[PDB]
């Protein structure tokens, strides 16, 4: 069949030709198209894009930090409007944001060192438990918020929702994001949610199926246009494979050493602002 | 261009050929495909499907009842697991469900006659106010839940989310539904959300743009297969137009008499179980 990366490349070309000028939050310019979708097979391959080298180590590390439900920024290695707090900012305490919503949804916060077991909804364990109790369920949904929106009394809408789906012993995932930065964020997020799907499939005894990526405001930042035009002239190479190196029981038991990318052979890194 | 209804027809054909057998909640069989998307222009036309006659009066009446935030079933004209309550069931009091979430999101309920002004989040007025204060916003999102899931302490996931989008004086809408009954529900919901978009555009001084319809579990009930095969042999006729008959100021001021479908020329009704 056609290489899955051709979808990404085709969407890039479509925004370049048919996108309309639209400003983002900071009043920076984009070309924008509303509503897009692409399907990447996860069967016997892994959609780490090859037309530029994607920062796989960052993908994997950040996903593990999310799964941990961590609110300590230092734990990551070592859009600055997310502001609040004096000495708390200093410590690297980010407040009740990111994976704190995946694992402790709606739990009253204390500090990043506080022990939140059993506080709030564990959206991720909920999804895994449902896959096990009722694989046919059409409600296998987890949501994630932008920290910026998180007054949260406000009933703020999600930034992204992942719906999982099970048929014939295969697990599929659809990510809906309200906006997608096509040049920087989108290649990263394809790897990240395809990884999440691989991890969930592993622990629930299923095979990965498809990753479907859906966007609302799919945009290209104006200064990404020239690099993206160049990237478009490159020919995708066969996707690599992802290997899980031992049998893992619980989602919290994965560590970066359990994962191996094989046959990854990308074009060179492109630096985008 | 190709008639927009060809997308619907093409999705129907794809589920017939490539859908996999999957059971729904009641253990009734479907053919199912996970992840689909279609774009219907709302510019100078209205996507009331023509390959069977769609119940336009029902579409319009139900949408108005939702916009009213009504929990009185009698107010509609005159999946029975949504159960709870003795004399409350009798009165036609449905509890805090449907448009009660659009207009009074998270408000503690009393009874269907109770006066809830200013209680809970008004998701619909929120969306309209944002279109007016910041048309560029990527957070113009309203959500809707299946009444069945609404313990609601449970932080249950939405059944559907609508994201709105504004560029060049045009309002677009993307509906993401976690599951879509392609034979019965989907033609109805295309009309319903395209109508909602028309109404919102009218009051915010914008022109309708696109309606994008995205699904998670897109399915065909087994007993809809023969009628759908027949419907597929029919040639779409040009979409009709929708006319708003007077200038309307507030979303709550629309009534069924303000709307007129023109040039609607469908194939005959198909009865589907």
């Amino acid at each position: 069949p056609p290489h899955g990366e051709l979808q990404y490349l085709g969407q890039i070309q479509h925004i370049l030709r048919c996108g309309v000028r639209k400003d983002d939050r900071t009043g920076t310019g984009t070309l924008s198209v509303f509503g897009m979708q692409a399907r990447y097979s996860l069967r016997d391959e892994f959609p780490l894009l090859t037309t530029k080298r994607v920062f796989w180590k960052g993908v994997l590390e950040e996903l593990l930090w999310f799964i941990k439900g961590s609110t300590n920024a230092k734990e990551l290695s070592s859009d600055f409007l997310d502001s609040l707090g004096f000495s708390t900012r200093e410590e690297g305490d980010l407040g009740p944001v990111y994976g704190f919503q995946w694992r402790h949804f709606g739990a009253e916060y204390r500090d990043m060192e506080s022990d939140y077991s059993g506080q709030g909804v564990d959206q991720l364990q909920r999804v895994i438990d449902t896959i096990k109790t009722n694989p046919d369920d059409r409600r296998i949904i987890m949501c994630a918020w932008n920290p910026r929106d998180l007054p949260l009394k406000a009933l703020p809408p999600c930034h992204a929702l992942c719906q999982f789906y099970v048929v014939n012993s295969e697990l599929s995932c659809q990510l809906y994001q309200r906006s997608g930065d096509m040049g920087l964020g989108v290649p990263f997020n394809i790897a990240s949610y395809a990884l999440l799907t691989y991890m969930i499939a592993h622990i629930t005894g299923l095979k990965p199926g498809d990753f479907i990526h859906t966007l609302g405001d799919a945009h290209i930042y104006l200064n990404h246009i020239e690099p993206l035009k160049i990237q478009l002239q490159r020919e995708p190479r066969p996707f690599p494979k992802l290997r899980i190196l031992r049998k893992v029981e619980k989602i919290d038991d994965f560590k970066a050493e359990d994962f191996q990318i094989e046959g990854y052979n990308p074009h060179p890194t492109i630096k985008m602002e």
